[PDB]
């Protein structure tokens, strides 16, 4: 049978029953290309991969039989799909499984910044004693009233729309910037749309990123862009690290130009509070790229990825594929 390999993973239990009579399945548990055994490079007809490994043109050229790559997730910026397309390699993803999980994690981070739950809990872990009202106000200093605040969403796709709908219920004003959507999309949803990134940053009290990382938005938030944000604004990023210049963010947090930030993604992952530009940045909440996760979402995307692999080997590429992103 054809060989299909899980590149940056070791567990294939969910995929096995779906691919049993279709392909030989093997895993590499690789963090890089040089960790992928020769057999895979030479014979692999298909590959399943998460977001922890990157495939450049050089890497893709090492596979000699590879005809399809399936990202067990939605973002495929860790792959050079254009070169994959040149090498005759179809690339697909699983766009729907974690939409709600990610939007809910986004709202969690937004609420943690406004309500300071994570920081208040920590203050308590460190032994802070809050006996009087004066003490309560001091320890919770910065906790804000949400109603009336403007939430600026950058990228109104699947997650952006889910966040917008949830945000409305807390009394947030929502605004969004998304240069690729057709006009009128904002009407059906009852949201306000702005024409440029600068307008969105200028009017938002809390900015949330929900765009895919592409060739035109690397470091969308940088030293120039950060200066266009309101004083004391919050930044939330559960989209892609690299959309944000950590150096510009660190300074901003240190200078107080940005009151706080919540990041589930970072320029360099895995993330560490002892390494990088955010080394000793104040008011920073971080999570290990886990916004997408729930037991149900994980199983859902893995079985969908498995089926897509099955369609590619049993059917016709790219005709039989449901989510090829070319
Ligand atoms: N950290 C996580 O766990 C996790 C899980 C799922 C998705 N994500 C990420 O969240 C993002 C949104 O995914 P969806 O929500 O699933 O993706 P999507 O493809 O449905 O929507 C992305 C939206 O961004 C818009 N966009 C692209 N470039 C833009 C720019 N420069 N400015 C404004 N808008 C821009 C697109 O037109 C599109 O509407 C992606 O980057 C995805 O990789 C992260």
């Amino acid at each position: 049978m054809p060989l299909v390999a899980l590149l940056d993973g070791r567990d294939c239990t969910v995929e096995m029953p779906i691919l049993k009579d279709v392909a030989t399945v093997a895993f590499c548990d690789a963090q890089s290309t040089q960790e992928i055994h020769e057999k895979v490079l030479n014979e692999a007809v298909g590959a399943l991969m998460y977001h922890t490994i990157t495939l450049t043109r050089e890497d893709l050229e090492k596979f000699k039989a590879l005809r399809i790559i399936v990202r067990i997730g939605s973002g495929f910026d860790n792959i050079d799909i254009k070169s994959a397309g040149d090498l005759g390699i179809a690339v697909c993803n699983v766009p729907a499984a974690s939409v709600e999980e990610t939007a809910d994690s986004t709202l969690c981070h937004i609420l943690n910044l406004y309500r300071r739950a994570t920081w208040l809990h920590q203050a308590l872990r460190e032994g802070t004693r809050v006996q009087s009202v004066e003490q309560i106000r001091e320890v919770a200093s910065g906790a804000a009233r949400i109603r009336g605040e403007t939430l600026g969403i950058i990228g109104l796709g699947r997650v952006g729309q889910a966040v917008a709908l949830r945000a409305k219920a807390f009394g947030f004003n929502v605004l969004f910037y998304d240069p690729y959507l057709s006009d009128g999309v904002e009407r059906a949803l009852g949201l306000q749309r702005v024409s440029t990134l600068q307008d969105l940053l200028f009017h938002s009290d809390c900015v949330t990123l929900h765009c895919g990382l592409n060739e035109h938005n690397h470091h969308l938030i940088n030293d120039f862009t950060v200066k266009q944000m309101r004083q004391g604004a919050f930044l939330v990023n559960t989209a892609r690290g690299g959309l944000v210049d950590e150096k510009a963010l660190a300074q901003a947090l240190k200078e107080g130009r940005i009151r706080g930030a919540a990041l589930d993604v970072h320029e360099s992952e895995p993330f560490s509070f002892s390494q990088g530009p955010l080394k000793d940045a104040p008011n920073l909440i971080c999570t290990p790229h886990a916004a997408w996760y729930s037991e149900q979402a994980s199983i859902e995307m893995r079985e969908e990825a498995a089926r897509e692999i099955r369609r590619a080997i049993t059917g016709r590429i790219p005709d039989s594929l449901k989510n090829c992103v070319n």
